[PDB]
């Protein structure tokens, strides 16, 4: 009964998932575009095998999928992976949202007799388990969920947050930045509300959680489907979003107004030219001198105060965009900036990760009374270089590994395209995560 | 040349100091009022000896002081200890401020040929070393210190800060609370300014340091002497104070207005009566019901918003002052409350400590230009129960241990009552702390 799994992905989360599975006697073949990449994320790990595989090659994917009992997709390609799993009749586990194309394969998945478990990372994943656990507790008590809010963020521990964005990139900064262009839809005062663009960041206000942290919160993706998903018809306000630290909204805006986020390719950004010229050109400065560039930046951009302005300007200088530092030529203002962002804002040795996840429920009790309850999870990662897991890697990778084990042993047996949307699936998942890994959200009241 | 030291104190900081000294071959006799207390803080530690000693007994103190080469005072008794050291001609090291009574013994200390090194903990101590290092660097460059600000705080790591005050007591909460009554004096716009009482907390505004933290800052003790001590005659603003987290100023005020900080002993607070009655009595409530007590509390106290009010009220309830929980009878409202505070707000297993120290200098450069520079130190302690040091214990205890070693080997040879107020003393201290323990403040510019 030695089960084997095909793991797709050459990223952050792969390790914890790999460790947990192999530690359980489950064999895992790690597939990346490159053999090196796979060799890396698998060196020294028992029961693992690295290979080069082109996931977009339908014929090649099917051949490899058939050799295992389940395929794990931690990569970007989801429907394609599911279609192969359907042809080969193997199960699937992903940490991504169920998209329209994935749901479209629901019936075909059921006919092939396979389970496609999605949204079982940190968020989506752990957040679903505890949001639903609490909602059902409330409802069981005859209470009403009038407002449901959920915010989550993978950030630098405060200790190591001293950079312009109070943020450290693990994945492409280009992706993070462009994502801020996406529209967010949610329920407010009982009505569907849409927000995007500067407006999104202009709405990112301070959001209290614990005294020691200074978070700001904003809507992310589509929250409207949850009135149905979490069965909270009585909810007037439903919002799922992300957490950032104070100052993030403001530095992002300046980068925008300065035009550094332009996707446009410039002929003058093809060679390693000093940062000075780049910015002076991108900004429209009379010269490459700090004075001029800075005077153009401020005179055109609006700030909250002289101090914020002073701070944001020093932040820009800190990036090195006003220096003799040659650029990492990428043709795009955004791309070029991102290269430097990557270099200047990464987690370094000894630094720690931080995950904050908090659901908030304003409740109207059976007795007519009211109360506000929270369900929170706050965890720090192990220092870089210590060999331990970052908080993000652990909280995404372990839930995924647990789901994989449950689909393989039958604990999760529903066929089709699924998400952790009910106690039949969620209870076993929460019990294993908490009892075996100490992973859980704790409840508390306020109001 | 086997030196020996008499260590006075049965507290938090004793361990790191003890460990460092004994690890250096220095014998230490740990003295506490109780032999048990001493036996505790010394069990299993090589080259240490515990004893019972009454520091207030002049004859007893002299006898013991004479048996060692130096006396370390980490206890509350300073002048008394110094007088004994003067009679016995032994050296002294303390982590406290040089008081008028201590300075009065300066000449007598010099005549006895001894060194009395004070203010060598974290704050006072490390803060002095780096404030002076930076000021001299600036002055060397011909710059002017127009404003000097320094704030420091020993707090719960954000992760474990979720309590009404965003604070955890290591030492008596009664002391902490009463200290908020002390007047703070500092320089503002070139003039001596005094602040105390509600005013002190009403002035505790948000103070930005790093994006991830939400600190508030306020003046502490006497900063005026520093215009001379740090030789910054050109400074218009000189302020040394403490850091707390957001919300601290507000919860303290409610406790005040509710009268919970009254020193008055009540005949009804002599027996273990349920918290309900206590508060209802102390507050002046129509009943011991949450409604009444809460209605009296709010109707009389003013808040920033309904939400803050809601939050602060839930915080009070969290303390258990509205419950059937019997009180730990202490006659005083403050004392009784403190017993519960002690119990509810302590560092527990797995929890981490946090020390934030930051000097800020607004400078006018030789070129007439201006700049703002900071010197910071941010450190987390080891989880309670892990056996490692808390940040506070390490940062107070290690600097002290280093000073002790320097007075014993001659590195610090000036006689009299001293403080780390110059490079002759400060440089060796900073070098050892940074090179051997990695303890230091890092500089950065802004503006």
């Amino acid at each position: 009964a030695t089960k084997s799994v095909l793991m797709l992905g050459s990223g952050f989360v792969t390790r914890p998932t790999l460790d947990v599975l192999t530690d359980s006697g489950i064999k895992v073949t790690v597939a990346c575009r490159t053999l090196e990449s796979a060799k890396k994320l698998s060196a020294g790990v028992q029961h693992s095998t690295p290979i080069s595989l082109d996931v977009n090659d339908d014929a090649a994917l099917d051949a490899e999928v058939a050799k295992h009992d389940l395929v794990i997709s931690l990569i970007p390609f989801h429907a394609t992976v599911i279609k192969s799993a359907i042809r080969q009749k193997k199960h699937v586990v992903t940490t991504s949202y169920v998209s329209p194309a994935m749901m479209e394969l629901d019936q075909a998945a059921k006919d092939a007799g396979i389970t496609v478990m999605n949204e079982i990372g940190l968020d989506p994943g752990i957040d679903h388990l505890y949001a639903i656990k609490t909602i059902e507790e409330v409802h069981a008590a005859g209470g009403k969920i009038k407002t449901f809010l959920s915010y989550c963020g993978g950030l630098p521990a405060p200790e190591s947050s001293d950079n312009p964005l109070g943020y450290k990139f693990s994945w492409s900064s280009r992706g993070v930045l462009l994502a801020l262009r996406n529209a967010a839809s949610f329920y407010k005062d009982g009505k569907v509300t849409n927000v995007a663009g500067p407006e999104l960041m202009a709405t990112a206000k301070p959001y209290f959680i614990y005294p020691g942290f200074a978070f700001v919160a904003y809507p992310n993706r589509d929250s409207t489907p949850y009135k149905e998903r979490y069965q909270i018809p009585e909810a007037d306000n439903i919002v799922r979003g992300t957490l950032r630290y104070q100052g993030f909204p403001q530095f992002i805006k300046v980068l925008v107004d300065i035009g550094f986020l332009s996707d446009e390719e410039q002929p003058f950004l093809k060679e390693a030219i000093p940062w000075k010229e780049a910015t002076q050109k991108i900004v429209k400065a009379s010269s490459a001198s700090e004075q001029d560039i800075v005077s153009t930046i401020v005179s055109n951009a609006t700030f909250e105060s002289t101090e914020e302005q002073k701070r944001i300007v020093a932040g820009l200088k800190w990036l090195g965009i006003f220096s003799d530092k040659k650029i990492t030529p990428r043709g795009n203002a955004l791309d070029t900036l991102c290269a430097t962002l990557e270099e200047k804002m990464q987690f370094e040795e000894g630094e720690r990760d931080l995950v904050m996840l908090q659901h908030k429920f304003e409740i109207e009790n059976k007795d007519g009374s009211r109360e506000t309850r929270t369900s929170s999870l706050c965890e720090y990662g192990a220092p870089i270089g210590s060999g331990g897991y970052s908080a993000m890697a652990k909280l995404v990778g372990v839930p995924c590994a647990v789901a994989v084990k449950f689909v393989l042993d039958g604990t999760i047996s529903d066929r089709g395209v699924l998400a952790p949307m009910n106690s039949k699936i969620n209870d076993p998942l929460m019990k294993e995560l908490k009892e075996k890994y100490g992973i859980e959200c704790k409840e508390k009241v306020v109001a």
